[PDB]
């Protein structure tokens, strides 16, 4: 029980060049382990929404990074599925009691790392959830989807097949990728680099969003970046060059709906 | 041996609010198990082609849905690969005799669920095949492809890397996604929501088809939805807005070939 | 120790219709096994760069193909993860000593096949590496990426999430897909069919390259195929039809940078 956990993590970070899996003190190992435990349980989270703005806790990212530095790789598994890594998986040693307490389903061969929070009534189809991620209640993670490090996934989100939510560990100051409540992310879409998809939005298949992806609002004719406004319906499109010789792909907002519409219209029917 | 299996399933469906993994009768459990067994063996199939139209068997979908309701989640696996789910995997308890009898290959870490049919001479690279799917003879399912629930995959189909074939369990009345014989589906493509790809067609990489995807026939200039006509070669493209400010992505049919051409021209050479 | 390994492989190839897992001689089995061992260790490679041109060793491809013909399928694994295949996985029977000697990390549930070379300081996130692939030092293979058969991946390459590098075993004469040193391949991109991505290039998300993909150089207005010149920054775009009715998707080179720029600019910042 550190006197101040954040301060211990921050001073260990400053001392990180001198930390290894052999030389690290019990004090620092316990502080890091306690932080990862808190992430795993959802008592801590890398980013949270305060005063309607997402805030990042850099000290928690430092703990995650120190947890890599403080552990050696170890042989895991057996038979034709041997592995060699330094991050424990989330469900190692779980039995019925632990899984029942968690309230979620893990469909084989889904894997999550220790230090990811998975809420009740989540379904993990074969998929990957990396350390630091937060997957809130009722969310569906479909087959070969990925929830990257530190990503914040809201309640009742649908991550369709092959969807990737990009991790953001470094830079320390950078907010993680955020999918807010009740979003639908269509198959093969990718949202990376701390893009925020606000609540009730719908991404069609094949939408790729990074900080440099142009988001063209069809109704207004305006280009923006980095954020899908709440309730937006987004599809892949393109914008022409000035001389008409070619176009570059972008995302296009083709309409915007409210929460009532999302409850009374199926995703299939929203287009 | 139910007197009428369909009727038993249909009356259990009507009674489903009163069915759980604790309270369900032997009669209903056996009827559901027999239906899933039939799906697993390919003696039953969720959809089939009759009089040259695909038909759906809603009672079989009801059985699949009841099989979820009637089973508790259970711990599966061990070591760094523990899972917790209520649907058995297809090959649990198989030995050499059972695999040899099936006539297909399962490359690690591919997984299929019980209740999916896999025909002889199929190769499952690392991939997922969900309950209710039917994968016919000679088909190749490449790495990180997905065959979703109830999807019907024809003979000698090539599902390339990262291809997803979307599941359709609900609505009960909806036909599943259909890939007919001898189709080639290029890497990262997605075909969902009961789209039918007719025989001998070729989808390039990155083609995404749902019921709302415009299919533009280049030769005729016409837009259609929901079906790729036999022998079509389909690539990603776009259609411009009336005012020229932007375009929206769509599928484009760039040519149409017959079965003789498909046998004498490689996929690489077809473009 | 064959008198000439290449000649033994080439004569076994000529005799391949008469080779099976029951009838094959010790001489041929040993020659094939020795070739696969050499691939696995990186002492042999399917393609290599000589006089600044990539060359293919057809006899090595013949050995890989013979290794399939000479082995029966075998049950692998246990529990809810049973498999049935004829190619051993790379790490079967490895312990700590073998993994430490290799110098790479294998994050569960990543799998590689025997006969793929993985260099020191590689990280395999959950991903697949097929037989014959060569993955050089410092490369990151991210979640649900695929390195296909015979593909040559350079040093310090970043294969982002869901990236597929297509295999090329047949035709024997065809060069494999090549990703040269220090390339960044953005999420969901696909590079197949022996396309060469030259050193220091950057592919954005969603770039799909085959031999038939038009590569439009924005600065020059010229179309080429099959090769990304060194240092190119490539994004998805499209080219319009002559009559303006539609466009077809293509890759667009939007700038070209030198090695100094790649060291002093983040991938995020390069756009
Ligand atoms: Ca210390
Ligand atoms: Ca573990
Ligand atoms: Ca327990
Ligand atoms: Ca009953
Ligand atoms: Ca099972
Ligand atoms: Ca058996
Ligand atoms: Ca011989
Ligand atoms: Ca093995
Ligand atoms: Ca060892
Ligand atoms: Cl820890
Ligand atoms: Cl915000
Ligand atoms: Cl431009
Ligand atoms: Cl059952
Ligand atoms: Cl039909
Ligand atoms: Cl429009
Ligand atoms: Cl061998
Ligand atoms: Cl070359
Ligand atoms: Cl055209």
């Amino acid at each position: 029980h550190t006197l101040d956990l954040q301060t211990t993590i921050e001073q260990a970070w400053e001392n990180r060049a001198n930390l290894s899996p052999v030389d690290a003190s019990a004090e620092v190992r316990d502080a890091v382990e306690h932080t990862i435990d808190g992430l795993d349980l959802g008592r801590l989270r890398v980013a949270e929404k305060i005063d309607d703005q997402w805030i990042v806790h850099q000290w928690i990212k430092k703990a995650v990074l120190l947890s890599f530095r403080l552990h050696d790789n170890a042989v895991m598994g057996q038979g034709p599925l041997q592995f060699y890594d330094k991050v424990p998986t989330k469900f190692a040693g779980y039995g019925e009691a632990a899984f029942k307490a968690g309230g979620y389903r893990v469909v084989p061969p889904a894997v999550a790392r220790r230090g990811a929070f998975i809420a009740r009534n989540v379904v993990l189809m074969p998929s990957y959830v990396n350390i630091g991620a937060y997957v809130d209640e009722g969310t569906m993670v479909d087959t070969w989807a990925t929830v990257g490090s530190c990503a914040q996934i809201g309640k009742n989100v649908h991550l369709s097949g092959g969807v990737g939510i990009g991790g953001v560990l470094e830079p320390l100051q950078a907010n993680p990728t955020i999918i807010e409540d009740n979003c639908f992310i269509g198959a093969r879409s990718e949202v990376v680099e701390g893009v925020v998809v606000e609540e009730n939005s719908v991404l069609a298949m094949g939408v790729f969003l990074s900080q440099s992806t142009k988001i063209y609002d069809r109704a207004t004719g305006k280009v923006s970046y980095g954020r899908v406004p709440s309730g937006s319906v987004v599809v892949p499109g393109s914008l022409p060059s000035e001389d008409g010789s070619h176009s570059l792909a972008c995302a296009v907002i083709v309409k915007r709906v409210d929460a009532q519409t999302r409850a009374k219209t199926s995703i299939n029917d929203l287009l």
